[PDB]
């Protein structure tokens, strides 16, 4: 047995290909970069807005909550669009619920030059580990 967060592409994310992602432990969420490149098992992501240590999401086992956090990524993680903190600045523990939209980065428009980049946008479905889903988002 092990807890499941199941990350899908939203339409307005740059893309990505569906995670499943176990949660013995807390995993890291942030850009690929050598030696840590994505994999389906991972919530790494091609994708520049990101920063490097980006986020954390995890399974509290003792409670049976799920949790994301913010560690001080430059352009924010968003749950259900309300962002965890500030720019370069840690959030608090913040508990995500089956269904939840889950956004790293933001759309960026280059200073320099008209291109835009896209940032990752996600559903998150996430599973308990005897495998039924946890609480449902309302």
């Amino acid at each position: 047995p092990s807890a499941l967060a199941i990350f899908t592409c939203r339409p307005n994310s740059h893309p990505f290909q569906e995670r499943h992602v176990y949660l013995d432990e807390p995993i890291k969420i942030g850009r690929s970069v050598a030696r840590c490149r994505p994999a389906q098992n991972n919530a790494t992501f091609d994708c520049k807005v990101l920063s490097r240590n980006h986020a954390l999401v995890w399974f509290d086992h003792k409670t049976g909550k799920f949790y994301l956090q913010d560690t001080k990524s430059s352009n924010g993680t968003f749950i259900n669009s309300q962002r965890l903190s500030r720019g370069s600045e840690e959030s608090p523990p913040c508990e995500i619920l089956s269904g939840d939209i889950i956004q790293f980065g933001v759309d960026v428009t280059e200073n320099t030059r008209k291109v835009t980049h896209g940032c990752i946008v996600s559903t998150i479905k996430l599973f308990l580990p005897d495998g039924m889903e946890a609480r449902l988002r309302s």
